[PDB]
């Protein structure tokens, strides 16, 4: 003769879908129209503007771009300049 018994247990698995998302959201600095996603440009100053205000003048740019880049030109007075022979 004889006898005996016992017990058992269990436990469910643990896990979580760790997702992550992050995208840049740019937008004209003048008016404030979305540009990042699409229609984005850079100005001599750096500020990001829209295709409509992408040009410096468009937003009365401040950056001094006189040395490197110009539009209006004038003829200098008549000089002899002996430099040349
Ligand atoms: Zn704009
Ligand atoms: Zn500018």
């Amino acid at each position: 003769g004889s006898s005996g018994s016992s017990g058992i247990h269990h436990l469910p698995p643990v896990k979580a879908p760790l997702q992550t998302k992050k995208k840049i959201m740019k937008h004209c600095f003048l008016c404030g129209k979305k540009t990042g996603l699409a229609t984005s440009f850079e100005c001599r100053c750096g500020n990001n503007f829209c295709a409509s205000h992408r040009y410096a003048e468009a937003h009365g740019c401040n950056y001094d771009y006189k040395s490197a880049g110009r539009r209006y030109l004038e003829e200098a007075n008549p000089v002899s300049g002996p430099s040349s022979g």
